[PDB]
């Protein structure tokens, strides 16, 4: 059926469909156009996604997962992940291959399985609206996502039962959403995307010649670990330091408080985008060697600005680089476009506006443009959106490690994709049976300072003197921005097998297994839902039967009043537990003993 567009966000997720030529954002079951990217695993075997997960995070801190996009496709020993380990209320662990995973109720889980739960909610949302199955999606990622991050996101799509037709870069999608109606003016635009977790800047040319729109990304830069979460973190730190002075208490040793404080800090932050001052007012934050304590701290807009100004400044540097790479000056920009909730902060808008010397547009929805853009991208693939052309780029240099630990660039950053690069490799020694190619992403001159994609071993090479064999290695980057390395003996043309060691990501076996796990979860969810309906029916029966007992009054035999009241009580207890059969049972017993009472009612 339809190709849905899914903005899979660090904080919030959004799904859009292509309704002919006009894109629509869909409301979820709770009635909302966006869904918090939060996943909770309950004590009773249910998975909660979004607002329901959000509400119970305080009672279930270790099993409520959020900001998973900031772990996906990363290594456990990464500096960013290591910092998050001591901050998150859930447990971050090392997978067998060294990847950053999470542990939930004693089960090791890969970030793609967790993100798949969000993707599933979005899929179902679309299916609820369309009244038919959805099997295909366009999924978004930050422009500055690396190979492992992109492939791990694509794997999340697959685990969610989605065929991922395209992985689209977030600013590119926003550009598609903007270029849909609007100019149209052979324009050159800067897309500034600051979200809950990631920051992207893309310079994009949109020229329309003979009713054929061409969207070309000139340059892209960013930081995949800079976002609203970091803004929140600065305010949280300020609050604990203030509380440590005014009460003498370190409040961080309390996980219930932290979580309510995290929500408090984010709420204050958002409040300060329209107020000049607010209060972080949390009563009963925790009880000490006395009794229930309450934090009440005033925070001005200026205080907040002062706490996050350096984070805002860190987003200005990549603008300079991207302008350099695009070969443009600030005055070459026709339009500045802000995307992401974090751009609603007056200071962000102000700093961006004074950098470009130009006001950002006000007619772009910073929450929905990306989802809408994904949906448009899907439309281009089916054909339902004609005369649109997309030329995106890869954001990072791809190279190999050479003698001395030095980087040799094979494909430079900002190269248009899809792209191919071939190079012939050979042996360095007599009877060499294997040659290793160490592939990396990054701009640094030394291999150790860049992101390793893995050791690509061309094994099983026929005996020969030095430099005999001619193995042509081809490096492909597809439309998704993802690398594919293949090899071939130059001379004959017969392929050459490639083994990847020391790499990150899920293998085919893990993925197949995880697909089945997600199907099983979906089935358990059905069971949790059914038990909720049963509890609902049980409560209706309680009430109905009490009204009837009440109405009969004096006329009811004492024997029957005793028995019915006992069975009502028994049902009430079952209804408080989590066992569907026991509820059905006590309901059935209640109906039997109250059968003559109900009959005359
Ligand atoms: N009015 C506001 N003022 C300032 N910040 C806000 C406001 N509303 C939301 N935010 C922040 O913006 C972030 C959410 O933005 P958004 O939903 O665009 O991010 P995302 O797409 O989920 O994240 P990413 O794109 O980084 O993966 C959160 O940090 C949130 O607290
Ligand atoms: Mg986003």
């Amino acid at each position: 059926g339809k190709i849905i567009g899914i903005d899979l966000g660090t904080t919030n997720s959004c799904v859009a469909i292509m309704d002919g030529t006009t894109p629509r954002v869909l409301e979820n079951a709770e009635g909302d156009r966006t869904t918090p990217s939060i996943i909770a695993y309950t004590q009773d075997g249910c998975t909660l996604v979004g607002q329901p997960a959000k509400r119970q995070a305080v009672t279930n801190p270790q099993n409520t997962l959020f900001a998973i996009k900031r772990l996906i496709g990363r290594r456990f020993q990464d500096e960013e992940v290591q910092r998050d380990v001591s901050i998150m209320p859930f447990k971050i662990i090392a997978a067998d291959n060294g990847d950053a995973w999470v542990e939930v109720k004693g089960q090791k889980m890969a970030p793609p399985q967790i993100s798949a739960e969000v993707l599933k909610k979005m899929k179902k949302t679309a299916e609820d609206y369309l009244g038919e199955p959805v099997t295909e999606a366009v999924i978004t990622v930050p422009a500055y996502f690396n190979d492992a991050q992109r492939q791990a996101t694509k794997d999340a799509g697959r685990i969610a039962g989605l065929e991922v037709k395209r992985i689209i870069n977030e600013p590119t999608a926003a550009a598609l959403a903007y270029g849909l109606d609007k100019g149209t003016g052979n324009r050159t635009i800067a897309v500034y995307d600051l979200g809950g977790g990631a920051f992207d800047i893309s310079i994009i040319e949109i020229d329309e010649v003979d009713g054929e729109k061409t969207f070309e990304v000139l340059a892209t830069n960013g930081d995949t670990h800079l976002g609203g979460e970091d803004f929140d973190s600065r305010l949280i730190n300020y609050l604990v330091e203030e509380f440590k002075k005014d009460q003498g208490i370190d409040l961080r040793n309390d996980p219930l408080a932290m979580q309510r404080l995290k929500e408090a800090a984010e709420k204050a932050k958002i409040e300060l985008s329209s107020a000049q001052q607010t209060d972080v007012n949390l009563p009963y934050i925790t009880a000490d060697a006395t009794g229930p304590k309450h934090m009440n701290i005033k925070v001005t807009r200026a205080k907040l600005e002062s706490l996050v100004e350096d984070l805002v400044n860190r987003s200005i540097e990549p603008l300079k680089v991207a302008l350099q790479d695009a070969g443009l000056s600030v005055s070459d920009i026709d339009d500045v476009i802000l995307v992401g909730g974090q751009t609603r902060m007056p200071m962000v808008q102000k700093k961006v506006a004074e950098f470009f010397g130009k006001e950002p547009r006000k007619d772009v929805n910073p929450d929905e443009a990306v989802a809408i853009g994904a949906a448009v991208q899907g439309g281009v693939l089916t054909g339902d959106v004609k005369d649109v052309l997309l030329l995106d780029v890869t954001p990072l240099s791809l190279g190999i490690e050479t003698m001395g630990g030095v980087m040799t660039t094979l494909i430079a950053k900002n190269t248009t994709i899809p792209t191919k690069h071939s190079q012939v490799f050979s042996t360095a020694e007599d009877n060499q049976s294997a040659v290793t190619i160490h592939v990396l992403q990054g701009e640094r001159k030394r291999a150790a300072d860049n992101k390793s994609l893995g050791q690509f071993n061309l094994d099983g090479i026929n005996p020969a003197p030095r430099g005999m064999p001619q193995i042509e290695v081809t490096f492909d980057i597809d439309a998704d921005g993802i690398l594919h390395v293949s090899a071939k003996d130059k001379n004959s043309g017969k392929e050459q097998k490639i083994t990847i060691k020391a790499s990150s990501g899920l293998n085919e076996d893990e993925i197949q297994k995880m697909v089945r796990d997600a199907e099983a979860n979906a089935e358990a969810d059905r069971k949790c839902e059914e038990l909720v309906q049963t509890r609902n029916q049980g409560d209706h029966l309680l009430h109905s039967t009490r009204k009837q007992v009440e109405e009969a009054g004096d006329k009811l035999p004492a024997d029957d009043k005793t028995a019915i009241e006992s069975a009502l009580t028994a049902l009430e207890t079952a209804l408080k537990g989590e066992d569907k059969a026991a509820i059905e049972a006590k309901m059935q017993e209640l109906a039997q003993v109250s059968q003559k009472l109900m009959e005359i009612a």
